[PDB]
């Protein structure tokens, strides 16, 4: 099927992306190894990431968002791991203030 063959990409994909950005041998010899090596190298180099539109960053904000959801790795190196778990978070605390506002309201004026 078409949606079975999606999620296998994507977690193979994630699953190389986990690999290559600790990976410490060149000699390395996983077939995805190199080519995501060089995105998660080329990441850290990388100032402008996706505010800058870089297309790189932009591709690989997306996997990591896929990957960060279930991401238990407290110092993670998956380049917007972080960053993805950081914005969650956030969205966290903006829900608990909509809930005080609503109980705020009921009490207002
Ligand atoms: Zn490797
Ligand atoms: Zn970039
Ligand atoms: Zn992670």
């Amino acid at each position: 099927s078409p949606g079975d063959s999606r999620r296998l990409s994507i977690q193979r994909a994630i699953q190389s992306l986990v690999h290559a950005a600790q990976c410490r041998n060149a000699n390395c010899s996983l077939p995805s190894c190199q080519k995501m090596k060089r995105v998660v190298q080329h990441t850290k180099g990388c100032k402008r990431k996706t505010n800058g539109g870089c297309p790189i960053c932009k591709q690989l904000i997306a996997l990591a968002a896929y990957h960060a959801k279930h991401c238990q790795e407290n110092k993670c190196p998956v380049p917007f791991c972080l960053n993805i778990k950081q914005k969650l978070r956030q969205q966290q605390l903006q829900h608990r203030l909509q809930q005080a506002q609503m109980l705020r309201r009921r009490m207002a004026s």
